[PDB]
């Protein structure tokens, strides 16, 4: 559990600290922890904030496996995923700690491989969108692989590149883009 | 020059090292200048970085038209600046400091105020290549100015979020997507 708590006042940490401005010898103090058992466990504060970052993904993963059950076909599920990572960014606090980590450990090929490793996590959700929707001929793609990587990199770039409209209008150029795009496939 | 060669080294450093990364100190030192050569000229320090930001934007708007006639109809235009964006110095590099920035400075006015100002430049290449299209008979687009909002964040996503791999690849990816997305158009 040493381990959990750990990474629990650490999540905490960097959402009100951010990532540079929390230290390892806070980590170790608040979690009633100690240097030498962090190191055994992470190593360094870069791998503690990835492993973070793989539990939150993996909470995401199955936060949408449940918001799915309202989306029938496959076409749904896309505009759905769309949407809800629109949304679900505004409000959610550790983006601001990665948007920090990322902006700096982005130019080490070393945290950049680990990086991807996770941002193929994020990937797969459209390559099941897409195969299934293949199997239920909803649309014939025919590497899904490529379709995906370009979906999930479109998508975050509005995301992303867009925090200046006023959210009404975000969700609004989102739904178009996929009504565009799932248009573009047939 | 002076000032011609401050910007000169804020350019470079807020490229490498970030929004943050780089202060007032350093790019005045490395400048060879006097914190005060900044004062008059550059207001402040997001002054002196949101002023960089249109001197790319313009550069590479620029680039772009003396070659854009190597793309003969606006399909290919299409195809063509979306691709050249991977490879242009201009701008694009620092895609990062940019969301940094305005992650780092969003609680503020002076932001939405110049930003859409710099946002508006830039989904302007789009805006006259699918105007044109309309004239020209190569698609019918009403939402004009939101398709190019959209096709412009979409494609900065790719060009930033795939910074990394293969050069070759991401032409590739940029240009299965130019398809799916033109092709969602008509
Ligand atoms: C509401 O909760 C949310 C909402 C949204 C979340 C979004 C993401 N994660 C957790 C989230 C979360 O965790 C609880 C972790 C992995 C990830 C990788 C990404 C990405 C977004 C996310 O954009 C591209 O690469």
């Amino acid at each position: 559990n040493l381990k959990d708590k750990i990474l629990g006042v650490a999540k905490e940490l960097f959402i009100k600290n951010g990532y540079n401005a929390t230290t390892t010898g806070e980590i170790v103090k608040l979690s009633e922890s100690s240097k030498g058992n962090l190191y055994y466990h992470f190593k360094t504060k870069e791998n503690l904030f990835l492993e973070i970052l793989n539990i939150e993904e993996s909470k995401w993963q199955e936060q949408w496996k449940k918001e799915q059950i309202k989306a029938k076909t496959n076409r749904e599920k896309f505009y759905l995923y769309n949407e809800l990572s629109l949304t679900t960014e505004y409000y959610y606090p550790l983006q601001n700690a990665i948007i920090e980590f990322y902006t700096e450990y982005y130019k080490t090929n070393s945290i950049n491989e680990k990086m991807n490793k996770l941002e193929n996590k994020y990937i797969d959700a459209y390559h099941v969108i897409f195969k299934e929707g293949n199997l239920n001929g909803e649309w014939s793609i025919n590497d899904v692989n490529a379709v995906s990587k370009i979906a999930a990199n479109a998508v975050n770039g509005i995301v992303t590149f867009t925090h200046e409209q006023n959210i009404n209008e975000r969700i609004k150029l989102m739904n178009k883009f996929s009504q565009i795009f799932l248009n573009g496939l047939s």
